[PDB]
């Protein structure tokens, strides 16, 4: 244990200079969103003729709003009034740069983030999220990019650093090439039946899987007695496998002897575990156990240490913590419950806390342990769980992916298309048309009805732009030919899009359009963006880069596919149609019923006289293998995955109402797969992703890839920047004046006291406050005042003394323009001001947003600031490259939703600000999830089929007949979203880490 430790402690020191950076870019982020949000989470819409206000529909908060155009509304009757209390329990906002500090780093870590976006767009403005967009591609992206590139290499630095029963056996040992072939169909053929249960079976069909059962159960035994009294019991413990696939016969043994119907279904899945078995033929599957065997061997050191440190803080939790959570629990359990659901007040619980901030969602316990106990205990204990237990899985994940993987006249038309086919104002001109179309589609939205003329006009323009596509086909054929021009293979994309659209515009001139099926293909005209891959080289690299290494997804999704499997069988054991559930429905907020009035299906039956009541079921529940893989990504991501647990562990038998933690324990379920699942495939994953992506450089000569030929001219001038050590001796003055402004700036005294001079003036920052007092906000002005006449002072003695010399260097560049910017800005504020035409205040705060330059003026002399920025700024490339490509793909995900999914109900994740009905609308959506950020709280309103949830007769919106989503197709655009965006970002990921390295 000491020898790793002291590792451990090394990884610790490596953290040295992206410590400093992460705290001054968290601060001067801080200082961003202070200076433009300060006071805004407090406008809460409130009645008018104490304070009377209308929660927000189908949650308790009080409703978040806006006086702006585009930041968001209140209903009729209520006016945005800032109140005294901010959201949450008053503690998330950007009041003082402390609870500023306390947002960005929630946002550094994307600990729900999904709601403060929500949150500041409501009160503030759509338009901010240019703020997110910019704190969460520096923040989250970029600031764990350099814990993942520097704890690597800590860890390579180690590393590198160091006669009758002789008859019976004559046919005993008859295992021949053709034996073995009925052991792997028997594993298979039974998996394909135990994935084959599901809720709502008739007596037959669950009469056919036992006799199979059976079946299977007496045939793997056949074979056991068949090996014992073929080698001698003596030898045959000596394997490997032998002794597991013997005890998962006798275990098959008791589930079968031991008769209750369900008994411990954790014994009747025990099978699962033979699919192991197939792992000689299966080298990936081989790999994966090989990882999982070293974490509990080679690497046995660093998951003792990780099970210690789990313990001792489960522990300490349970000590300080405990005794509060008990009394004042009033204070933090939900609004008709008895308990918080997730306390301290045992060892289990405290365990599952430390677990959760393990998995990543640390703050929203954070607030109940300070609503019921001390403050400082519960900021101290969670961060410090949160930095050790984030470093030591990181470490100990590194370590399982490093070591254990790394071991005539028609002949004349033609040449005359052909030469023009070439020409470079050809192709332009096609691109051209092709980003008209493209941005076409983005007007065509929800609203689109009631405008009589944008209409038509969009489709008089969509009718002459499938005659100029099918015109340049026509060019490209008789210009190339039918042989070459199908074989390129950029061709068919064309050609697939041409046809699609070649269809709609017919069924347009018959009456044929509203036949379901042609109605299926116009929807699929949302991909005319995508003949935009082959236009841009850029984009183009990429896709090649994606395409080589999809075979190795291939793969691994192949051995997720299996692993998975297994686990949805448990689930499908365990819970399957103990989802369901009563609740009393009013209006569109929904209460489960209390244990004394109903415990059965066969009481909402009977108390359904109001006709309140309701019985329903979760959306993502595990009724089958199939809505178990659903439940089971939406475990492994973390989204999602608390709505189900909360009815895993409340579950009875079926057609009972679920209890209160019913059955605390089922949370070892979820637990034990998000380590194996999550934990392993995702290792196994990245495994791949690594070598893949090294043999693949190695192969091209070692180039670079996401990246043109260009850009590896303009890296040729970004990597000469960097490196260029002299610069002449700038000349001395002559005159007696112009000579001393040059002795006295040039030393090192006058940049001392100006870098010193700088963090005065963050102080002076970090102290401004919301609604603070009016004579403070005088004097910090007046304070404000004395610096912009010293930095003034600073320029213009520089440029006397250096005249040209100043405007050969960037840096003098970059404070000379903050310099303009800040007089400037307070010119400007002094003349709009009450002087003039009033406008609206929050110009004033984008105004007073030139003096955070001041502080970005700090990093000339920082070393480690300086050197990662450059790091940034070499990887930026790549990094417009993937964002182009990315860019693409939300780009045609928000034309897919906009047509598919705008009627659907206003409920959990999609409301009068993040909907399907508009390309802004769905663009936020869009970046939202891109993260994989809060995807089930949209996904949750589509699968809506029904009363209470959707109104399916409403006489207007003549979409799915009412306010209804599409199941079938929810689960495909928001599931193959986030597993495209997740391959997208991962090669993100592989620039900048490869830049790191360099
Ligand atoms: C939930 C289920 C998740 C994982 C269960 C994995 C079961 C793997 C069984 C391995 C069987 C074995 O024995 O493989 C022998 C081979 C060959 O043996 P040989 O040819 O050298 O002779 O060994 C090798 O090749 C490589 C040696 C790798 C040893 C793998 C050890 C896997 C143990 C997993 C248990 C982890 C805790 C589970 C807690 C559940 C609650
Ligand atoms: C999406 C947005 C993406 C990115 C935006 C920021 C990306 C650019 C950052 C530029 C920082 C920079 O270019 O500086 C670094 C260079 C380094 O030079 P070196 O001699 O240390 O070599 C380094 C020695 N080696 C070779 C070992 C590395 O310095 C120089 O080139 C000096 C010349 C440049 C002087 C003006 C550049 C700085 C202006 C603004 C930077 C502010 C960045 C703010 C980032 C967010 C903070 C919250
Ligand atoms: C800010 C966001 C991004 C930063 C943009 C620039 C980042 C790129 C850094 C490198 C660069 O491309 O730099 C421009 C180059 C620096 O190369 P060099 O001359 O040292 O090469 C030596 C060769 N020799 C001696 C012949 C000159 O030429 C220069 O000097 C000009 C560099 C001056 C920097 C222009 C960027 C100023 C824009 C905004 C400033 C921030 C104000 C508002 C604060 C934000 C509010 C929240
Ligand atoms: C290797 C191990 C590394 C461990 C690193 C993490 C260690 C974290 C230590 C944090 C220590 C915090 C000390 C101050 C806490 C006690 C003061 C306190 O009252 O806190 C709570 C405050 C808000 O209080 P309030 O609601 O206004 O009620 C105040 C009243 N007087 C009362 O006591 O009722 O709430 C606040 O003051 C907000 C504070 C936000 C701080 C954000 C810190 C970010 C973490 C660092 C990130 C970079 C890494
Ligand atoms: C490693 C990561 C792997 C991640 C795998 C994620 C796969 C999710 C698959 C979900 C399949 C699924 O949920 O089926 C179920 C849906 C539900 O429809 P319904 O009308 O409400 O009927 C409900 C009733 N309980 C019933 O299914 O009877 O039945 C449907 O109607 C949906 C049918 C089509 C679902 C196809 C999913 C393809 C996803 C592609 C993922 C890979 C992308 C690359
Ligand atoms: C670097 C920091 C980047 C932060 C970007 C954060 C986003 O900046 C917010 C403003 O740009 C939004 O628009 P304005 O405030 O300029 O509009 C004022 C004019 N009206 C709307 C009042 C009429
Ligand atoms: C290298 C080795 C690995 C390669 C893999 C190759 C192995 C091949 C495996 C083949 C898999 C084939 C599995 C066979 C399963 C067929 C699937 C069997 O179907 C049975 C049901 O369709 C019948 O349903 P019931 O008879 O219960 O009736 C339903 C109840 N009602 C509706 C009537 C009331
Ligand atoms: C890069 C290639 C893919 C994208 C191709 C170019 O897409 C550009 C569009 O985003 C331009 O904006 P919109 O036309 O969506 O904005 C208008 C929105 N309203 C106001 C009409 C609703
Ligand atoms: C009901 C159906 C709904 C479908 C909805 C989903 C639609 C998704 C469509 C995705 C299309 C993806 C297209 C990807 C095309 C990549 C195609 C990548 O191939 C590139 C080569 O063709 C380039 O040609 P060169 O001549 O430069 O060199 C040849 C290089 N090789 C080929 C010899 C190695
Ligand atoms: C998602 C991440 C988005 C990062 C977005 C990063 O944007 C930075 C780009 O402006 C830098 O691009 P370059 O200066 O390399 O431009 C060269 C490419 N062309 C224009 C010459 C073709
Ligand atoms: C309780 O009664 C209400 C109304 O009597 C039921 O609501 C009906 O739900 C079915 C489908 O579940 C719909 O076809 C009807 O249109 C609904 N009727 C009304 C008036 O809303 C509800 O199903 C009953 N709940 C239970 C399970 O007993
Ligand atoms: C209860 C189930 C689901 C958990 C996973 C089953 C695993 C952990 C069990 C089943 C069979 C067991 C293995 C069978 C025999 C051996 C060979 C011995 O030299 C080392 C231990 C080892 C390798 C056992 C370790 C534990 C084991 C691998
Ligand atoms: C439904 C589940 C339980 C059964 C899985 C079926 C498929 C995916 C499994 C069963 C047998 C497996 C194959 C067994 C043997 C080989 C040979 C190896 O060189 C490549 C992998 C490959 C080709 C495996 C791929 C995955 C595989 C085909
Ligand atoms: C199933 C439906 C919807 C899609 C099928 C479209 C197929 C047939 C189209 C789309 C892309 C086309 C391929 C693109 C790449 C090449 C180049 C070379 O390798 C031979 C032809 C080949 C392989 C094309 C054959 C036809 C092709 C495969
Ligand atoms: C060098 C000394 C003076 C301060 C060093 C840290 C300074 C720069 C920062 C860190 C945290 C900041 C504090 C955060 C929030 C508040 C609460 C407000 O009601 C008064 C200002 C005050 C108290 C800030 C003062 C400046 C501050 C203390
Ligand atoms: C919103 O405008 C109303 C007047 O219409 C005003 O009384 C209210 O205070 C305003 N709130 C804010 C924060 O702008
Ligand atoms: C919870 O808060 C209320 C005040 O809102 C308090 O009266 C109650 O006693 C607290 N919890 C306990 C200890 O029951
Ligand atoms: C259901 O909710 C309504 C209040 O909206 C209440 O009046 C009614 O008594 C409740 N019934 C039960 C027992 O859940
Ligand atoms: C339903 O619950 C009641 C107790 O409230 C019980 O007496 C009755 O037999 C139960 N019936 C069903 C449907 O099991």
């Amino acid at each position: 244990l000491k020898v790793i430790v002291g590792a451990l402690i090394h990884s610790v020191k490596k953290l040295a200079d992206v410590t400093i950076l992460t705290i001054f870019c968290l601060s001067v982020f801080a200082l961003v969103g202070l200076q433009l949000f300060k006071g805004n989470l407090k406008n809460k819409c409130v009645k008018n003729d104490p304070d009377i206000y209308i929660n927000k529909r189908g949650t308790s908060d009080p409703l978040l709003c806006g006086n702006g155009s585009d930041s968001g509304h209140c209903p009729d009757g209520y006016i945005c009034l800032k109140t005294s209390d901010n959201p949450d329990f008053n503690y998330t906002s950007f009041d003082s740069f402390a609870w500023a500090f306390l947002s960005l780093f929630r946002l550094m870590t994307q600990d729900s983030w999904e709601r403060l976006y929500q949150q500041t767009l409501r009160t503030s403005g759509k338009i901010y999220m240019i703020f997110f967009v910019l704190v969460i591609f520096l923040g989250s992206f970029y600031l764990v990019n350099l814990i993942l590139a520097v704890v690597t290499m800590a860890y390579e630095e180690q590393n590198q650093a160091t006669w009758v029963k002789l008859k019976t056996i004559l046919f005993g040992l008859v295992t021949d090439p053709f034996a073995e072939l009925t052991i792997t169909l028997c594993i298979v053929v039974n998996t394909i039946f135990m994935a084959m249960e599901h809720h709502g079976m008739s007596p037959t069909f669950e009469a056919m899987l036992q006799i199979g059962n059976i079946v299977f159960t007496i045939f793997f035994t056949a074979e056991m007695v068949f090996k014992i009294i073929a080698f001698d019991p003596y030898y045959y413990f000596q394997k490997k496998w032998n002794i597991f696939d013997c005890i998962i016969v006798t275990v098959s043994l008791l589930e079968l002897g031991v008769a209750k119907k369900g008994s411990l279904s954790v014994l009747r899945s025990f099978r699962l575990l033979r699919v192991f078995k197939l792992a000689k033929s299966w080298p990936t599957l081989n790999t994966l156990i090989k990882i999982i065997g070293n974490s509990v061997g080679a690497l046995g050191n660093l998951t003792i240490i990780l099970a210690i440190i789990v313990f001792v803080f489960a522990l300490v939790g349970k000590q300080l913590l405990g005794e509060n959570y008990r009394n004042n629990r009033k204070n933090i359990s939900a609004p008709h419950e008895d308990w918080p659901r997730w306390h301290m007040h045992d060892f289990f619980h405290s365990f599952l806390i430390v677990f959760r901030i393990l998995c990543g969602e640390w703050i929203e316990n954070m607030w109940a342990c300070m609503e019921v106990g001390q403050k400082s205990i519960c900021l101290i204990l969670f961060l410090t769980v949160m930095v050790l237990g984030n470093l030591v899985v990181l470490n100990l994940f590194i370590a399982l992916l490093l070591n254990s993987f790394f071991a005539d006249v028609g002949w004349q038309v033609r040449k005359t298309c052909y030469r023009i086919v070439e020409h470079s104002w050809f192709e332009s001109f096609i691109i051209f048309m092709i980003l008209l179309s493209s941005g076409s589609l983005a007007f065509e939205d929800y609203y689109l009805d009631q405008k009589p003329t944008v209409k038509a006009l969009l489709e008089y323009t969509d009718r002459v732009f499938t005659f100029i596509f099918v015109f340049e086909m026509l060019l490209k054929w008789v210009a190339y030919g039918f042989k070459k021009y199908f074989t390129n293979a950029w061709c068919w994309l064309d050609f697939l899009i041409v046809n699609i659209s070649l269809i709609s515009l017919t069924a347009k001139i018959l009456e044929y359009s509203e036949v379901a099926p042609i109605k299926a293909l116009r929807t699929l005209r949302a991909l005319r963006p995508l003949r935009a891959l082959s236009r841009f080289e850029g984009m183009r690299v990429v896709v090649d880069a994606l395409v080589g290494a999809i075979p190795s997804i291939m793969n691994v999704l192949l051995v997720c596919l299996i692993f998975w499997l297994i686990f949805s069988i448990m689930g499908v054991n365990l819970f399957a149609g103990k989802f369901w559930r009563c609740i009393n429905y009013t209006d569109g907020e929904f209460s489960l019923v209390p244990l004394s009035i109903v415990n059965n299906k066969s009481d909402c039956k009977i108390q359904n006289s109001t006709g309140s009541f309701f019985w329903v079921n979760v959306k993502v529940n595990f009724d089958n293998v199939a809505m178990g893989y659903l439940a089971l990504l939406q475990v492994a991501t973390f989204k999602g995955w608390m709505d189900i647990m909360y009815a895993a562990v409340d579950s009875r038998e079926v057609n009972m109402q679920p209890k209160w933690e019913d059955n605390v324990y089922m949370y070892l379920y979820f637990v034990i797969f998000i380590i194996f699942g999550g934990f392993f495939t995702l290792n196994l994953f990245v495994g791949v992703i690594i070598d893949n992506f090294n043999q693949q450089k190695k192969k091209l000569g070692g180039q670079d890839i996401f990246m043109t030929e260009e850009q590896k001219k303009y890296y040729n001038a970004m990597k000469k920047l960097g490196s260029k050590k002299p610069q002449k001796p700038i000349p001395r003055p002559l005159n007696k004046f112009q000579g001393f402004v040059f002795d006295i700036v040039t030393r090192q005294a006058f940049d001392i006291t100006i870098m010193v001079l700088i963090c005065l003036n963050m102080i002076t920052m970090m102290v401004e406050t919301d609604d603070q007092s009016e004579e403070k906000t005088k004097i910090l002005g007046k304070i404000n005042q004395f610096f912009v006449a010293v930095f003034t002072g600073e320029c213009v003695m520089k440029m006397f003394a250096l005249r040209q010399y100043y405007f050969t260097n960037g840096w003098n560049v970059f404070d000379f323009i903050v310099v303009v910017l800040s007089i400037a800005s307070l010119i400007f504020s002094a003349i709009l001001k009450s002087l003039q035409s009033y406008f609206s205040p929050t110009l004033f705060r984008v105004i007073r947003l030139a003096r955070i330059g001041r502080i970005l003026r700090l990093i000339r002399a920082a070393k480690g600031i300086r050197t990662l920025l450059f790091a940034l700024m070499m990887s930026l490339p790549a990094l417009f490259n993937i964002g182009l490509l990315l860019f693409l793909v939300m780009f045609i995900y928000s034309i897919f939703g906009m047509s598919s999914f705008p009627h659907v109900r206003w409920e959990a994740g999609i409301d009068d600000m993040f909907n399907f009905q508009t390309f802004a609308n769905s663009m936020l959506c869009l970046f939202q999830i891109t993260t994989s950020a809060g995807w089930d709280g949209l996904l949750s309103p589509i699968l809506n089929t029904g009363p209470p949830y959707c109104d399916p007769n409403l006489p207007n919106s003549n979409g799915t007949r009412g306010d209804c989503g599409s199941p079938a197709v929810g689960i495909i655009f928001f599931t193959t979203y986030i597993i495209i965006s997740f391959l997208i970002m991962v090669n993100m990921y592989i620039a900048v880490i490869l830049e790191n390295f360099n």
